């Protein structure tokens, strides 16, 4: 008969989800895949938060399958390995994707497809990840990516409106439509635990973000209903209503959250033409994934096409002390700390320590700080993390950044009480407001009542940020030349 | 044919601006340019009212270009290496501009001019952001400049230009302005977050940019002086010019016969006093003083500048910076600075006698520093000379008189409206403590609930002690030099 087959890799969601809706259609049975990959492998225990958040995608869309009398398939190995022997033992017609624009996803995706040909299957592929057709909006400027976000927005705004989400995955969707299910399914297609990836969870908290589409849709209600009502050093605080690692998983369509935020708009000002600050980060997000389909060394400086060359220092000693959060500054650290711990911080906070890390303090490589990111990120994407690291560094031609921010100075104006530093480094919880951001600068005195001495209890800045700013800021206008 | 460029540094503004109206004379075309130089980067977030105040001055100016079928030109680069490309792409023959009298912009002009030659460019100067022609000034004084303002004054006293007329519709004519599509994505003007400024935390200017702001501005200041014919001028006033004539969106000699005018009507007088005119002769003095000195902003090597061994304390320097002194006169004054830009002249005095000559003995170098980052209405050659003569740093300038940092707030504003506005965490304390809150009883500090070393630091110094020892280096220094 019609054997179909739905992969997923990201679009974790049973809502808004076109390729899995087109494949279901004629089809006497369906199968979910996800395919554990043992190319993503090596991470140590430092990269646990992504995992976690992934396995709990796949738990909840097995939960959800499981209520249309379905499951996930969980399939460890490569997909050119595993899918020659899928094909041949479920007897698969049709193999259905969202799309992917990544590069490195298009090459997979391309060698996919050539063996479905010859196993004679019919691939379908539909968009979702993005609110546009990104290849119409690189041909519509001529066949190359736009250089700017201002070029972007342009291109966008002449776009055909954005196409409107598929219905959810439903009892009536699948109709007599069917999986077959062996004896032992949960024991050779279950979904992985962590420890079975070789990560210890013994000391391990709930999460902070859980992962999965139940999750996301919870939340985006609660989020719709807050940001109605409303028509700070407690958002350097995870949110319950923050969506951005359920955007980056696919656990929330985008395309969803961009109409439920015009629709707010529309109810709560009465207004049918909304400002783009609405969108948050949504056109940003769009932006990177636009410029980096088609360059596969988007994240490298050298011979990347896009990327001004500069001779960054080689410096793994102050690249761990960055990316372990002990630089010294109170600032800077707690915000690594959050982000190793939880998996999430403030956008505002992602500025401030890349730009720490490159072009204000320690003239490390965009590279590096991409690679810790990539290990400890939960709602950023290869496009994204390299795309905004380049930006941010001012390795972008376009996007000179006349501003570099203060380790101290920052974290002061955003959280005068050192509330947030006394969370995530409490042994500076004695120390006073007026020494918070700068311990190396508190009395002998204050100190020993704080029961912290700096250098011994936390360590003393490991840089002279006038010093190396100043040094830097010439670094960097000598460039430019 | 005759296509004409106009590039805004200073004098940001279609009023009073010669150097635009004869560029528009016999032009066909014309584009108004400002140059976004990578040179003046590197700013913390502290800078950012400069930059939102230079911003608003920007879109003020395009709105008004707009009125007159045009637009501004934003362009990001170095003025040497961007107008090679503008003159090639839009066959520019003539480039002009407002003269700049300061070492800096006389020298990137120069430069400029050079580079106009080599590309046929005609290239108009015209004086308008001061009152006179310095250098005239300069060779009425035997070629060089005055070395003091009561001789700048004598020297004034023999040689005001008047104004143009305002760029119109009717000045325009059938100069036009060719725009391309892509016009605001290629030239617009930059937001602040697009120059990497934090704006989450900002609330609305107190101080809003641009010609509009300041002819707006200039008729209520007039209406409100001739009524009249403190503590609330320690706060920002609704009237106040200073930042328009800094950044040229006001002329300065549109105000001053605006200025004598008034005051002919309403005294029925032709010789005002010099009062009338406040600060804009101690500006133009300034001016001059800097033109031929490039080294104007420092102490070693600058001729003019008595040779004084400031001590280097950063520690001290930043609790300055940053208004954490324990003096909430001094404090207050440094935080009004940050979050407006803008202080009261007898408040600059205030806080520079303290940093340098009365108690930190800190050299005048930092201070015109910090200033220069963060007040709006003092440009380098007013900025560098103020430090330098309120530090007692001018050899034909000696103060005998040493601000006190509790006293003088006192006599100002005795209630203490301005220290619990701009220092709130003292709002409990009651008018006797509240210009010195460590000479008070735990238990008045207790109900205000502003502990000292708690909730406000401690005095950083004992100004009897430091001032008196700082008055005595001063005595010795100027001895060595007579
Ligand atoms: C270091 C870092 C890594 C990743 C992220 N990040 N994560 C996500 C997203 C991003 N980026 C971003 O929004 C992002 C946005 C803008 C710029 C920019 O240049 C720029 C240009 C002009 C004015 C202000 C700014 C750079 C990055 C979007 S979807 C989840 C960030 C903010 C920082
Ligand atoms: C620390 C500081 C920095 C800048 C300024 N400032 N700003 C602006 C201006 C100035 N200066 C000034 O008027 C200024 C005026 C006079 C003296 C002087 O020696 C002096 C000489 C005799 C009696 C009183 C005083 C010093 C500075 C003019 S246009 C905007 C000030 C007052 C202080």
């Amino acid at each position: 008969g019609v054997n179909a087959v739905h992969w997923f890799r990201k679009g974790l969601r049973l809502h808004d989800n076109p390729a899995l809706k087109e494949c279901i259609q004629g089809a006497d049975t369906i199968r979910c895949v996800y395919i554990l990959d043992p190319w993503f492998a090596g991470s140590s225990n430092v990269g646990i938060n992504r995992w976690r958040f992934l396995l709990q995608c796949l738990e909840d869309l097995d939960a959800n399958l499981r209520k249309l009398n379905s499951r996930l398939f969980v399939i460890r190995g490569q997909p050119a390995d595993v899918f020659p022997r899928l094909f041949k033992e479920w007897n698969i017609t049709k193999l259905s994707i969202e799309y992917d624009s990544e590069p490195f996803g298009k090459e997979r995706d391309a060698a996919i497809k050539k063996l479905a040909t010859e196993a004679g299957v019919e691939v379908i592929v539909r968009i979702s990840h993005t609110l546009y057709d990104l290849d119409k909006i690189i041909e519509l400027n001529g066949g190359q990516p736009p250089l700017t976000y201002k070029r972007f927005q342009t291109l966008v705004s002449k776009m055909e409106p954005l196409e409107m989400p598929a219905d959810t995955i439903t009892s009536d969707v699948i109709g007599k439509c069917m999986t077959p299910l062996s004896d032992d399914h949960d024991e050779k297609y279950g979904v992985p635990s962590l420890e079975e990836l070789g990560f210890d969870t013994d000391g391990l908290s709930s999460a902070v973000w859980p992962g999965g589409e139940t999750e996301a849709l919870t939340r985006l209600e609660r989020h719709l209903e807050r940001k109605a009502w409303v028509a700070n050093a407690n958002s350097l605080l995870a949110s319950p209503t923050g969506l951005s690692p359920y955007l980056r998983f696919g656990c929330l369509s985008c395309r969803l959250f961009y109409f439920k935020l015009t629709d707010l708009y529309k109810k709560v000002k009465k207004n049918s033409s909304p400002p783009l600050s609405l969108y948050g980060q949504l056109l940003w997000r769009e932006f990177f994934y636009t410029a980096a389909t088609n360059n596969p060394r988007f994240d490298k400086m050298e011979g990347n096409p896009i990327c001004v060359q500069i001779p960054w220092d080689k410096n793994p000693e102050a690249l761990a002390k960055w990316a372990e959060g002990r630089t010294g500054f109170p600032w800077i650290d707690a915000i690594m700390t959050q982000l190793r711990q939880e998996g999430w911080i403030h956008h505002l906070a992602r500025h401030a320590v890349a730009c720490f890390l490159t072009r204000g303090d320690l003239w490390i490589s965009w590279e590096e700080g991409m690679k810790v990111f990539e290990e400890l990120l939960l709602d950023a994407d290869w496009s994204i993390n390299a795309g905004s690291w380049m930006w941010l560094s001012c390795s972008s031609f376009f996007q000179q950044f006349f501003h570099c921010y203060c380790p101290v100075g920052f974290g002061r104006r955003t959280d005068p009480n050192g509330d947030y530093i006394r969370r995530y480094l409490p042994v500076l919880r004695g120390f006073p407001a007026k020494y918070i951001y700068d311990p190396w600068n508190a009395p002998e005195g204050i100190q020993k009542v704080a029961k912290c001495l700096i250098g011994v209890n936390y360590p003393k800045p490991m840089v002279n940020h006038a010093e190396a700013s100043r040094l830097n800021i010439e670094r960097m206008k000598q460039i430019y030349q």
